[PDB]
RNA sequence: UUUUUUUUUUUUUUUUUUUUUUUUUUUUUUUUUUUUUUUUUUUUUUUUUUUUUUUUUUUUUUUUUUUUUUUUUUUUUUUUUUUUUUUUUUUUUUUUUUU
């Protein structure tokens, strides 16, 4: 389901790494289970993702 | 290995003794750490007796409203990658015993 014209603004592009798929996105979906979390004390679920 | 009082020279056995002694008593007197005399509330000028009082007052109550120091919405193990579950294990051993 293509969508219609809202296509983001991007920025300047940084060094190709063509290489990162290994962490990036595990890393945001795993940043979404830590955004869903509602305490300081458990925010060790950010240290259990460094640690992955 | 051997041993088995952290016993022993032989003697001895009151951390007793010159002799004399025995109130860490005594000059003789004495014996309230009493006393000039006379006094005896560390009472008193006369008044006086709420460290009460201007009058008025008397929630160190009140603008009107109000009355979870509740609430975006959604939610409800400050659970979870999968796999697992003696902070057990080389093998051999098992008085931190022995000449």
């Amino acid at each position: 389901e293509d969508i219609p014209d809202g296509l983001p603004d991007g920025k300047l592009n940084a060094e190709v790494s063509a290489e990162d798929d290994a962490w990036l996105p595990l890393f945001l979906l795993g940043l979404y289970r830590v955004g869903r979390a509602s305490e300081t004390a458990y925010r060790t679920l950010l240290m259990e993702s460094l640690i992955k």
